């Protein structure tokens, strides 16, 4: 589990969105595994605006933050998980690291701020849904 809180937006894995998220929907994209809902209180997070390929992510299944190198966001085939069938997921970054389903929502951060959230795992990789292209998160 986990979210990004930027301005009056809450960014979650689409597959973990709640009824309240869907009832306060701003934007969602199944292909990206992302959903954004509106918040009453302003959030503590700054979104990275950059093309970094190195950062640190939080792994809840290890209670640990790991430094990683990661691929640039791309359209990637993802094997079946507990929460999606095998499918193509867009805007996905991969790193070598540990990820189980419940690790989804852990933040990946670089020197510029929040890069994305854990969205995929298995076979020794961790996949992160990028948010750095979502410039509208920074305003309004
Ligand atoms: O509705 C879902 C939830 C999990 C899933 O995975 C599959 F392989 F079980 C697929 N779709
Ligand atoms: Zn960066």
């Amino acid at each position: 589990s986990g979210a990004i809180y930027v301005g009056n937006y809450r960014v979650v894995n689409r597959h973990l969105a709640t009824h309240n998220d869907w009832a306060n929907l701003v934007w969602e994209d199944s292909s990206r595994d992302l959903l954004v809902s509106s918040t009453t209180a302003q959030g503590c997070d700054t979104i990275a605006r950059c093309d970094c390929q190195t950062g640190v992510y939080y792994c809840s299944s290890r209670r640990k933050h790991y430094p990683v190198s990661f691929s640039k966001p791309s359209l990637i085939f993802v094997e079946a998980s507990e929460y999606y069938p095998a499918r193509y997921q867009s805007h996905l970054m991969l790193a070598v690291g540990h990820s189980e389903p419940g690790d989804c929502g852990g933040i990946l951060r670089c020197q510029h701020g929040v890069v994305g959230i854990v969205s995929t795992g298995g076979n020794g990789l961790v996949g992160f849904a990028d948010v750095r292209d979502l410039l509208w998160l920074d305003e309004e």
